């Protein structure tokens, strides 16, 4: 809402989309939203630290006209209150690769098969710095 | 238009917008638009290697609830076809400056007198690496 939003990205298979930001120091969760608009997203990424019963748990799903799909969670939590964070992705047609602080790494499926991310939303508590395409 | 385009910027006077891009290698003009969105534009930046009888030529204009204001050209041009080039951003109350690396320097006026800059849209020959705020 008052977060980055981004179009024509353009990042096709195989590309990184590097993203820097500030998480506050009082943060209780961010998002990062990645699609082809608000409503088709194939990955909703957002890292709780306090937020809705969740602690220190990363929450992903996707978005499918409008939709939310089956959401999934991992163990890892690699970000710090008040502290700087850099995150990676890319994708290829069977899953979406986020590289992490601390050397970690997950995969989350591709379930909507676009031909290219297009659009990036931020939101919540993560003032972005630096955005990267590589 | 076809290029990045980037909202809820919230830059403030004072503050750098830094962009890195890459010429194409037979460009003819690129276009970065600053400003509230994509008919209040405070810079429309425009390189002109070859295009619309412009010969290695910067032109900038304003554009004002849809109508564009008058051109102001430049004599200097520090651009090369096929290179990577860097631009540095920023406005106070009197002006915008875009600022080289290479120690060029330009000054437009501030004609809208608006307080963020919110909206930024790369057109043209120029592809967006990377893109930092501070
Ligand atoms: O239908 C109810 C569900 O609500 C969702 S919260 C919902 O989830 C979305 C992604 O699936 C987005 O993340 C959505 N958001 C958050 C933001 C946001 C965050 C920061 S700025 C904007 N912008 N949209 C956020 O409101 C919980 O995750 C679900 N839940 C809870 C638990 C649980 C609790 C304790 S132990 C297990 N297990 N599943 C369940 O309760
Ligand atoms: O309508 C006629 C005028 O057209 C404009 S071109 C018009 O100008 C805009 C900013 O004023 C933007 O730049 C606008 N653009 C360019 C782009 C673009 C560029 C790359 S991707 C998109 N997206 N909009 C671009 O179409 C010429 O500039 C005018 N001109 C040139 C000269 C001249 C020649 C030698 S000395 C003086 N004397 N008049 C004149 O011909």
């Amino acid at each position: 809402a008052c977060g980055l939003v981004a179009s024509n990205l353009n990042l096709k298979p195989g590309e990184c989309l590097r993203v820097r930001g500030e998480v506050a120091p009082d943060a209780k969760s961010f998002v990062l939203n990645l699609g082809k608009d608000s409503n088709n997203l194939c990955l909703h990424f957002n890292p709780r630290f306090n937020a809705h019963g969740d602690a220190n748990t990363i929450v992903c799903n996707s978005k499918d006209g409008g939709a939310w799909g089956t959401e999934q969670r991992e163990a890892v939590f690699p970000f710090q209150p008040g502290s700087v964070a850099e995150v990676c992705i890319t994708f290829d047609q069977a899953n979406l690769t986020v590289k992490l602080p601390d050397g970690y790494e997950f995969k989350f499926p591709n379930r909507l098969n676009l031909e290219a991310i297009n659009y990036m939303a931020a939101d919540g508590d993560f003032k972005i710095k630096c955005v990267a395409f590589d």
